[PDB]
């Protein structure tokens, strides 16, 4: 019956909304277009960091990577600053999550190795976690601007929420590695107007945002009740019928998050 | 069906919940035990101030009232500080709303004059905005400790919400007087953990709290959506079965307010 | 020569300014009216918690203290909410520092025990730290309203700065207790517009504020440079010539703090 | 005096500092190597935009420019994305200021037309604002790597401050053109760690950064005191002697800006 409010929000914002909240021990699952495909955009950077963490020892984070000015091919607020000094795999992880750095994601994909510069390796890592649906085919920034209807560089709310649940709440990572991913998402800077804005302030929120053309605006998050119960909230949206240049509407994601918060209360 | 969530909240906190949100042009009215009597507690201090404002000129706020240490009969954080200097009606209004000062309320009641120390005048003022249900019979602090089932010093979420709607949104006061009430409720200090804690931070919240024995915890509020749509939210609660010494559960009001926010989004 | 910029601020704000920054290993001390007496106001609440910490085991923080409505004699944003339940010595500490709770401070003083409700015990604890100047003679809220010139309830910037240096940077407390005082001062809610507003955001700031009649506005703080060098900044002000009702000017303290920051850079 | 602190920061960071703050009605001018030549680096992109604005109508911002992958010759986070669609002068203005886009800068230079790809037309526009000293001779990225001592592609903190003063505070642009420049500088993404990091957060800061070889790091900024008084702060630094590969030290610029803030308080 909450699916009437979501469809009302889709009408209001001229957009398509996708919502998934995995069912917990006490409460039931929340689904709206939960098995419809939305574009990853930058949300893939969260399990990308987890893939590098799972495949390498903790001391692989101190390895220095250097890059040229020709590698800065997308918005890279941190990689742009360190073209002469270079950056370690740890700082690349910090940048790729907290500042959604495009270049940091592409080098992290390269560190994964393999065909397509690491896209195949990344999709393989998602498969190991049980995600049968998601797929990454391009690197930054081409992945953001796939045409609508094309299945490349897409996930689903259902699929991405279950990946995030294992990475933060489950056992996909050892505790010392799981605490680094969690801390990076807790100190994220790009999502203050989305799921964070939809939930009361005494609910803790860690998230990774995603934005691209065709009005694409995503936010995947883990949230904690004031009493400590954790939930996973996957919210994805696009406005593909409005064309390539359609503006994303962050208010839709905040409003949807407020609907969810009332149900989880 | 939001009525299931409220009765769930009643079972979880061992309490009786009363919720009223007046219907606006866009949304429908929210009701849960909306026409069941709850105790005013300190929520009456909001229409009390508006009563003094309505019956008097603005310069009546500069009238100085002196009192003795025998008049301090309830929680009076501000009145206790000025026993030798005295307080103006204006300060007595500020104290009674922002700090829920008990003695300032009793003096303001005396400023309404008449039988029962100005209770009869106050209920009469309540009949003028159209509220034939509510009634104030005692002064501070006795009004907080009436037995359950007794109809003295009681209002209802339905009754109190419509009063507040006229006083803040309607025309029960002139604009100059209407702004002083709202500024005192905006900078209130006693309700951070109730309705304010249940709504997202980009919603604006003005409120007057009430607390008393039998686990009585109330919060009456005017809220504003991030786009500026105002609503009235009346949340009242008691735990009479737990007896006279039952602890009030503020988390219940915060939780109920999050449910309301989800529907209003 | 920085004493010219301070006296210019004194002229601009119609106020008397006291500033002390203890000399560190590299840099020299900063003094302005550094051995002149200013009123403690609520800055005493910081070493008061330290005095309770020093005099008791860590499990004494779990002791439940109960109080009545007649103990609320000043602004007590937290103690006013827990009259029915009571508060633990830990919560009383947290409230007295973070919200500058007046009643919580008076109960902590009483926990020290002794003449004057524990004021003598407090003044003795300062003497043990090497403070020969300060004195606390009254309780809240009488200590904020002593006449000017009166030595009662007065410290000096020099004296209070060296007390705070021992309590946070020195060895006047064991590490497990010292981290509790530091964490309460780091999460203070009352001093965003004073020394915090005067220092750049990449400087860490812990503080305790003081405010009272005669335009009295103090802020005692420990700050950390972006590279980790700690400094102690004692800033006090009053406007006694402006009368009992003179308004404190927080802009003076933030401005004075910006002058100090330039010298410490 | 303040010039001893600057030379101390010089010793500590192994650099040569250049600081100019144009004197206002109230305060005196700040100078330190103010008429010594530093390399423009990317700070020229600030008056470059104003040049296009000044000699063109508002409709010229919608002119579309197309370019090849052979024109991408330096760090161009925005120009790399639009090689097949092309960018308009307006977007090229936005990119060249907010992301210090190199290829956007070179296209805007060519939009000024003339010898040296519009370097002569740019220096010419600088002479119209009274700047006899500054000169731009190369295009991106050759201008960032001129040897020390060489006078090509150099300004001075004195010479770069007054142009910016005219271009943001003065009448070098009509108001409708002046606000586009200001809004792009206000939303800059490349200078959080420099002058912005040295001033308290309740000061407003707009800036354009510059970075190049030989440890060159600049920041030209307009700041606003919390009460509204605007100033111009030109901070330039390099580390010749340390070599072509010397790393720029941003902490120097932030430290120098904190010294300026103390004087201006
Ligand atoms: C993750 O893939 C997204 C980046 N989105 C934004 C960004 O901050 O870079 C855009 C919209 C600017 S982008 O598609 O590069
Ligand atoms: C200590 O500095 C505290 C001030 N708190 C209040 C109090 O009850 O004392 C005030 C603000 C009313 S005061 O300045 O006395």
């Amino acid at each position: 019956d909450l699916a009437d409010r979501f469809a009302e929000l889709e009408r209001r914002y001229d957009a398509r909304l996708g919502v998934y909240v995995p069912a917990t021990g006490t409460t039931a699952a929340i689904e709206y277009r939960a098995d419809e495909r939305f574009a990853f955009c930058s949300t893939f950077k969260a399990p990308l960091v987890a893939a590098v963490l799972h495949q390498n020892p903790l001391t692989h984070l101190d390895k220095l990577i250097t890059y040229t000015s020709d590698d800065i091919r997308s918005i890279s607020p941190v990689a742009q600053q360190h073209v002469q000094t270079g950056m370690t795999i740890g700082q690349l992880c910090d940048a790729a999550i907290r500042y959604s750095d495009g270049t940091a994601a592409n080098l992290l994909l390269a560190d994964l190795g393999g065909p397509g510069g690491g896209t195949a390796a990344f999709t393989g890592y998602l498969r190991s976690l049980g995600d049968t649906v998601s797929r990454l085919d391009a690197e930054e920034p081409e992945l953001n601007r796939d045409p609508p209807g094309d299945e490349r560089d897409t996930t689903t709310p259902h699929a991405i929420a279950l990946v995030l649940q294992q990475l933060v709440l489950g056992n996909a990572l050892p505790p010392d590695k799981r605490a680094l991913l969690t801390d990076w998402m807790a100190r994220n800077t790009t999502g203050a107007k989305r799921i964070r804005a939809g939930f009361p302030a005494d609910w803790k929120v860690i998230d990774k945002t995603g934005t691209g053309d065709y009005g694409r605006a995503n936010d995947i998050a883990v949230v904690w009740s004031p009493t400590g119960v954790p939930y996973v909230v996957a919210v994805m949206s696009d406005r593909a019928g409005g064309g390539y240049d359609a503006e994303p509407r962050e208010a839709l994601l905040a409003e949807a998050a407020t609907c969810v918060a009332g149900v989880l209360a």
